[PDB]
DNA sequence: CTTACGT
DNA sequence: AGTAAG
């Protein structure tokens, strides 16, 4: 089966993604910036309650470090945390928007490639590491009123809610796979942050170009997600279109 | 939580 | 001058 195939591919089995050619990023700040540091909107217990398992699975996953930093930004919850960082974006340099809009990634595919395989790559900012110079932009406080500590922790991954992870991942993911792009001329790629689409010229190209790309994936570092896999199909579902037929 | 359009 | 997103 394509889970015991690939067991290093799959989010399910492989266990937590990090790319490992790819150096960690150091994220510019604009030439003006100086720290910013917001307290913390005290937070309900059921707020707490909720949040708190999932901030121990990522410090246990080394995520989420300790630290004492100059910046910092609230936590809302949503429960999952969610981070504030629109006062950390604001003081980061901006970068040119490369992730291509759907539409346009989506006319690169020709009509002689109708069979489909579609990846999502889980927690795929998380795979690319961050500097240690840069780790402290993203910190946030975290208390255990019943644990007593009270301090603040940061990511050692890109974070979710960064203007700049999108495009980050998206350039970091087109370095890792040029070179399946080489040995695979004949296979189609589309590539939208975390949500891949392969399209073959028949089954069995996609059978094959499907096993390269997972072994090559999961050797890279990346995850993706077994539960929603599109193996090899004439009709598949993709950025919000039914890829049907050549329709859409 | 806070903060950035259309009647 | 009463929605969406970090």
């Amino acid at each position: 089966t394509w889970l015991s195939d690939f067991p290093q591919a799959w989010a399910e089995t492989g266990g937590m993604g990090l790319a490992v050619r790819q150096a960690p990023l150091i994220i510019p700040l604009k030439a003006t910036s100086t720290p910013v540091s917001i307290k913390q909107y005290p937070m309900s217990q059921e707020a707490r309650l909720g949040i708190k398992p999932h901030i121990q699975r990522l410090l246990d996953q080394g995520i989420l470090v300790p630290c004492q930093s100059p910046w910092n930004t609230p936590l809302l919850p949503v429960y999952r945390p969610v981070q504030d960082l629109r006062e950390v974006n604001k003081r980061v340099e901006d970068i040119h928007p490369t992730v291509p809009n759907p539409y346009n990634l989506l006319s690169g595919l020709p009509p002689s490639h109708q069979w489909y395989t579609v990846l999502d790559l889980k927690d795929a900012f998380f795979c690319l590491r961050l500097h240690p110079t840069s780790q402290p932009l993203f910190a946030f406080e975290w208390r255990d009123p019943e644990m007593g500590i009270s301090g603040q922790l940061t990511w050692t991954r890109l974070p979710q809610g960064f203007k700049n992870s999108p495009t980050l991942f998206d350039e970091a993911l087109h370095r890792d796979l040029a070179d399946f792009r080489i040995q695979h001329p004949d296979l189609i790629l589309l590539q939208y942050v975390d949500d891949l689409l392969l399209a073959a010229t028949s089954e069995l190209d996609c059978q094959q170009g499907t096993r390269a790309l997972l072994q090559t994936l999961g050797n890279l570092g990346y995850r993706a997600s077994a539960k929603k896999a599109q193996i090899c199909q004439k009709q598949v579902k993709y950025l919000g279109y039914l890829l049907k037929e050549g329709q859409r």
